[PDB]
């Protein structure tokens, strides 16, 4: 639909016929190629072979030769300043 | 710097000398160009000119000529499914 705003004023872009429930994982707003806002509750995970622990550690459920390599962890504070950036060379014994 | 795992076993990659607090906004794990896992408590916002409301709506704080256009909202359920995709053409009167 079409919504009207006026200069100097603010406005809320209402998600039509929709209500926020505990069954919603992500709400994403974009304007063209631009990401305006996005909310996501559960963490991103590549697959079920991985998982992130409460302390921030990466759990790799079942190791295979292809899980070896350098893994980079980066932590940002609440105002998004990068307070940590480490590399862990994961070697797998065969 | 070097962590050893073995085939058929799982493993936890430990963030060294780091404790998880309510003050950290995001933890990102990558392996090369692959995003493996990521946690982010706060919502993504382009700038302070915006804010995502508790109901998923997009609030544009102060309207200017450059805020006009089509805004896409997409909502995913707790399991990645897509339950909504609406387009909203915002027009600003001067």
């Amino acid at each position: 639909g079409t919504v009207w705003g006026a200069l100097g004023h603010g406005i809320n872009l209402n998600i039509p016929n929709f209500q926020m429930t505990d069954d919603i994982d992500e709400v994403r707003w974009e304007r063209g190629s631009t990401l305006v806002a996005e909310f996501k509750r559960k963490p991103f995970l590549k697959s079920g072979a991985f998982e992130i622990l409460a302390n921030g550690d990466l759990k790799i459920k079942n190791l295979t030769r292809d899980d070896s390599g350098t893994y980079n962890v980066t932590v940002y504070s609440t105002n998004g300043t990068r307070i940590l950036d480490k590399a862990l060379d994961l070697r797998i014994l065969e």
